[PDB]
């Protein structure tokens, strides 16, 4: 028999328990319900309220019977509505018929309501720091606004109430403007703009242009109190057009734009329907708008953004706090250079990304299911068999499933007192015979290998002698949280690890000994870091940690600290060490691998996993993964396999996983398993050659992986990140930029083979075929089941690791300490520049310069010292001749002569490259190709109208030629750029005319001629003859026609454009 309430449950954000008082928080004018249980159920039962307003004894409140439920009464009380101060206190109380009153409590509640800033009254300016001293709209404080500057592009703002707390110094780099209705701070970089009656700040850029600015009605600014000594919430309110964008929060689902939702800022364990839910294990209380800032509010308590979600040009955060009345707002304005600058200010602030050694860009290969040395050696063996040469390898299933400390069947003499095991204390039998061993196969084939952790210790009621000798132990240490009463706090019953005892990571005894437990894991065992899984398990209002904060406070921020913690741990033993983990907030970016969760296999839930792979790069998450084609679920199509495959080839991290332990057939998301279970051979050579396009690219993505860490450019970004003012970019879920120089365009819809491609500003080259795009439209490119749509932007200079075959998708292997064929890709456009990470090589920097002047039919490449022979790919036509240092190299004739030489060019006809070797040299070296032109536009690409290609006439560049091209109605139409701005140029047609002369028309911009092309010996001959043409800077619409006055049959296999 008893009686239970209490107020706010486990504090879910979500849902309720059912004896939880409603609401929670209560503000004034809001009526008040206590829920409240009974057991068993019986006639004769009385529930009351027994209580207190503002120290007065009130009249008890009788409780009325509400509903049953399994063994439970559930009862209402009302105690009303209150004031603005009121200080209720309660104990709920039950009894039978007279008898054994069972009670809760007491319960304390301190009445709140809103008050606001209102003027400004003196502004003092201390040289670091300005102190706006204000009046509020009610209450008796005297609030402060402290305004400070993080550098001279990010200012901070710090809100005291009641004035009794003082803001942080910050760079002194700033003057002010104070009169009596304004005050404008200015820097460099800013001009806010403060009207002080009423108060309301502006921020803008130096030159006047608005970043943002507090809502129109002013009184934007305020905190939710009892006006004595509770604060509970914090706001501010802004003003938005109707077209300003909102990226990031986190990691989220639902979409990459946040415009017309209210967003949370809690971490939450959602499992299959992120997007639905709008829920996120990665959740960072940090926006950037396409208006060109950011705003950071810096705080681990849950907040609301609000964006456009209440009203329609307005946006607002509600921040929550404690009570604790000196716990000041804190929040930044955040703008810079560029929108990645923003991203990198932030990363100043909350802390950068940590390099991580190569190993983590190349293939991880995981499977829930593998849990037993013959499971590895298997896997080991298949990715050996199917030539796919991974470099990472998770083991999830390998522990006893008590402790996850020790390997599964070992046997050993238990330890009491929270003693930490040597490798030599343990017999390994069963599944896992020799666990060093089996490290030392993984490390054989050129991986590395991660084992999964959770930060709770299992009590599941069973039992268990050294997962019940370690509880015992680290509840008598304190180790775990407090639930609030002295007692140990315990995850939910309900939820994952359900009375699981968490171990408390801000206490510094406590990390050591939790980690101690697994320290033979590294020093013995030789692994290579750890999954750490889980942390979104802090609930409870009074939940309290050894750094005297409580739930609300922690629950965010936990995760980090264990995440933080076992990172360092793993590292601070084995400096090749990395982690891999799903939950987080601001500050996640220190600490390694962030996965995005538990997906279905589906395209739909393809399309959440790209939006949380984009919002988590704008929030300062770079090295972001996914399970590829999905973990669980029905086992995915070859369809959806072959197009994750391709976006996760392309994706900072690529990683394939499953969720079962033990099916039948297997699920293993690995290509082998694949082919296995969808009987497509295909699989196979397309996943191969997505996996070894990644390993040709592997020297620009770790470039970037440095640029991410040091510069805080994430790895793959929203087309808005890079292009802010183009409007097109703005929504753009199914494209983005991955590095500085590459344009993905993922096929993440079910039948689809018809791709839209939003290309912006300048000239886009397919990589693996060298189509020619103009910028500023949206291209239809047609894209096979095998096919990615990917473009290198203009003046790009690409590192790959080659074969000798030269070609992209051809297998290099996994060797992360030698080059084969180092080769720089080059697009030539104006002046380029590219800072190489040469990791192989100590290190070091190799800063490549490219000019390009085809106005004078040269490029010009100025090549550092290197250590290594070199070889550029250069996309131009033939080269009349190459020299380097002045002397010329010769050309070879064939890639094999190419091949053999130390020194010389060869031209690959078919990808329009002009491939340049140098030899190693310890000085830089000047290369200069001369007589070359911008790469021809093939004619096998451009718009074709009733008309079709061929390739069965040798001699032509690209794969062929448009053939025939000889009736009414049929049409060739290309999009051509002018090399230099607006100017006459020439254009030359190659072409094969076998039978007789011909003609064709051609329409210039609109403005139409008519061409001759001389008849040819033969259909094995080409000619070119020169148009003169005007083009206008940009985009130019070029189309050649066959029209009524036209006559003859032709071969027509490019156009070049030239001088
Ligand atoms: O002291 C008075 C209280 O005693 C209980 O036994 C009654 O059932 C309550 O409704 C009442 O408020
Ligand atoms: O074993 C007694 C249990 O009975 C249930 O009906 C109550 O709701 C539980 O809180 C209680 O612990
Ligand atoms: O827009 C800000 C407002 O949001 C509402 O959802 C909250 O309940 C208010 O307390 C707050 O003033
Ligand atoms: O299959 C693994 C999944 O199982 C679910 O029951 C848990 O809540 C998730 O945290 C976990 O990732
Ligand atoms: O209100 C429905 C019922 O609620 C509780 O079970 C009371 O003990 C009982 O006397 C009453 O009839
Ligand atoms: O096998 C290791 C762990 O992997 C799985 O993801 C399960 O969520 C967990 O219950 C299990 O203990
Ligand atoms: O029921 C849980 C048990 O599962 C398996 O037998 C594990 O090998 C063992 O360590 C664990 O106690
Ligand atoms: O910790 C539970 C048990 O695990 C292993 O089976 C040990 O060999 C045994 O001594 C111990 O009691
Ligand atoms: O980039 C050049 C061309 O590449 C492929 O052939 C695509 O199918 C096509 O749409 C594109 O125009
Ligand atoms: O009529 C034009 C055609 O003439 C010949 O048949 C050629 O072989 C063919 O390549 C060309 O397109
Ligand atoms: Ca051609
Ligand atoms: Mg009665
Ligand atoms: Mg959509
Ligand atoms: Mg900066
Ligand atoms: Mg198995
Ligand atoms: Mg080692
Ligand atoms: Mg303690
Ligand atoms: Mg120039
Ligand atoms: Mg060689």
């Amino acid at each position: 028999d008893g009686e239970y309430h209490s107020p706010y449950g486990d504090d879910d954000l979500y849902t309720v328990q059912p004896t939880e008082r409603s609401p929670r928080d209560p503000k004034a004018g809001e009526d008040v319900i206590l829920n409240i249980t009974t057991w068993p159920i019986e006639n004769g039962q009385d529930v009351w309220v027994e209580w207190t307003k503002n120290g007065v004894a009130q009249e008890n409140v009788t409780a009325a019977y509400d509903y049953n439920s399994g063994n439970n009464t559930y009862w209402k009380a009302d105690l009303g509505k209150f004031e603005k101060g009121d200080e209720i206190t309660y104990t709920t109380k039950g009894s039978t018929n007279g008898g054994t009153a069972y009670e809760s409590g007491p319960f304390t509640f301190y009445v709140t309501d809103w008050e606001y800033v209102q003027d400004v009254t003196s502004v003092v300016d201390n040289g670091d720091s300005i102190t706006l001293n204000m009046t509020a709209t009610a209450g008796d404080f005297s609030p402060k606004l402290y305004l400070s500057f993080e550098d001279l592009d990010t200012l901070r703002m710090e809100l005291s109430p009641t004035g009794k707390e003082t803001g942080h110094a910050g760079k002194s780099g700033y003057t002010v403007e104070d009169t009596a209705e304004k005050v404008t701070v200015t820097t460099e970089d800013l001009s806010i703009e403060i009207q002080k009656s009423p108060y309301r700040m502006e921020v803008h850029q130096a030159d006047g242009t608005l970043l943002t600015s507090e809502y129109t009605t002013a009184n934007s600014l305020g905190w939710l109190t009892d006006g004595k000594n509770v604060i509970n919430q914090y706001q501010n309110n802004f003003m938005t057009p109707s077209d300003e964008a909102f990226y990031g929060f986190g990691e989220r689902y639902d979409t990459i734009n946040q415009r017309g939702k209210d967003v949370e800022t809690y971490v939450y364990n959602e499992y299959q329907d992120q997007a639905q839910t709008e829920r996120t294990y990665l959740a960072v209380p940090f926006f950037v708008s396409a208006n060109k800032y950011g705003m950071y509010v810096n705080s681990d308590f849950h907040s609301q953004f609000q964006m456009a979600s209440k009203v329609e040009d307005k946006y607002s955060f509600v921040l929550d706090n404690d009570g604790d009345m000196t716990n000041m707002l804190d929040y930044y304005v955040i703008s810079g250079k560029d929108q990645n600058d923003i991203v990198n200010n932030y990363t100043d602030i909350t802390g950068k990304t940590t390099l991580l050694p190569k190993w983590a860009f190349g293939l991880w290969m995981s499977a829930n299911e593998w849990d037993r040395e013959s499971d590895v050696s298997s896997a080991l063996s298949n990715a050996k068999a199917n030539d796919i040469p991974a470099t990472g390898f998770v083991l999830e299933q390998w522990s006893d499933e008590e402790t996850y400390y020790i390997w599964n069947n070992a046997t050993y003499t238990a330890k009491k007192n929270g003693e930490a095991f040597s490798y030599d204390d343990f017999t390994f039998n069963g599944k896992w015979t020799d666990p060093k061993g089996m490290v030392d196969s993984v490390h054989d084939a050129g991986m590395n290998i991660v084992l999964w952790q959770v930060p709770v210790l299992k009590d599941d009621g069973t039992v268990y002698e050294q997962r019940d000798n370690d509880e015992e132990y680290m509840i008598s240490q304190g180790y775990s949280a407090d639930d609030g009463t002295g007692a140990p706090y315990r995850v939910p019953a309900s939820q994952w690890f359900g009375n699981g005892i968490l171990l408390d990571f801000t206490n510094k005894d406590a990390v050591d000994w939790w980690t101690s437990q697994r320290e033979y894991l590294l020093t013995e065992v030789g692994i290579d870091g750890f999954k750490t899984d889980g942390g979104e398990m802090v609930w409870g209002r009074d939940t309290t940690f050894s750094n005297g904060e409580k739930g609300q406070e922690m629950r965010n921020r936990y995760p980090t600290d264990y995440v933080s913690s076992y990172f360092d741990f793993a590292k601070s033993i084995n400096p090749e060490a990395v982690s891999f983990s799903r939950s987080g907030t601001s500050g996640a970016q220190k600490s390694g691998i962030y996965w995005s969760g538990d997906q279905t296999s589906t395209f739909d839930s393809f399309q959440a996993s790209l939006k949380a792979g984009l919002s988590a790069s704008t929030s300062g998450v770079s090295y972001w993964a996914w399970d590829m084609a999905g973990f669980t679920g029905d086992y995915p199509t070859a369809e959806l396999y072959k197009r994750a495959t391709a976006m996760a080839a392309f994706a900072p991290i690529m990683q394939f996983h499953s969720e079962k332990s033990d099916p039948s057939p297997s699920e293993e998301r690995s290509p082998w398993n694949a082919v296995a279970r969808t009987g497509d051979e295909t699989i196979l050579p397309t996943f191969q050659k997505y996996l070894y396009t990644r390993m040709n690219l592997l020297p620009y993505i770790y470039t970037a992986a440095k640029d991410t860490a040091d510069n805080g450019k994430s790895m793959m970004r929203q087309m808005a990140m890079d292009y802010p003012e183009d409007v097109n970019a703005r929504d753009l879920d199914e494209q983005y930029m991955f590095g500085d120089d590459l344009l993905v365009a993922p096929i993440v819809q079910e039948g689809q083979t018809e791709k839209e491609v939003y290309l912006p500003e300048g000239e886009w080259v397919d990589i693996w075929n060298g189509g020619v795009h103009p910028g500023g439209e949206t291209i239809s490119y047609y894209a096979d089941v095998d096919t990615l749509p990917v473009f290198a932007k203009a003046g790009a200079i690409i590192p790959m690791n080659m074969t000798d075959g030269y070609q992209l998708g051809q297998n290099v292997g996994n060797d992360l300490k030698s080059y084969d064929n180092l080769t720089f890709r080059v697009y030539p456009s104006g002046d380029s520049e590219y800072s190489f990470y040469d990791d192989v090589n100590g290190g070091e920097m190799r800063d490549i310069s490219v000019s390009e002047d085809f106005a004078n039919e040269k490029v010009s490449v100025d090549l550092p010292a290197m250590a290594d022979e070199t070889t550029m790919q250069v996309f131009s036509t033939e080269p009349t001749s190459v020299t380097i240092d002045g002397a010329d190299v010769a050309k070879a004739d064939t890639l094999d002569a190419f091949n053999e030489a130390t020194t010389g060019y060869y031209y690959d006809t078919v990808q329009n490259l002009t491939y340049v070797k140098a030899a190693a040299k310890d000085a830089k070296q000047a290369i200069v190709l001369n007589g070359v032109n911008h790469a021809p536009y093939e004619a096998e690409f451009g718009h074709l109208t009733n008309v079709t290609t061929a390739s069965d006439h040798a001699g032509y560049t690209g794969t062929g030629f448009v053939a025939g091209f000889d009736a009414e109605k049929e049409a060739v139409e290309f999009d051509i750029d002018a090399v230099d701005g607006a100017s006459d140029y020439t254009m030359e047609v190659r072409y094969s005319a076998g039978v007789e002369d011909a003609t064709r028309t051609v329409y210039i911009n609109g403005k139409k001629q008519q061409i001759t092309l001389p008849k040819t010996a033969n259909w094995d001959t080409w000619n070119t003859v020169e148009v003169p043409v005007t083009l206008q800077a940009g985009n130019n619409q070029v189309v050649f026609d066959f029209e009524a006055d036209d006559t003859a049959g032709i071969n027509f296999d490019h156009v070049v454009i030239k001088k």
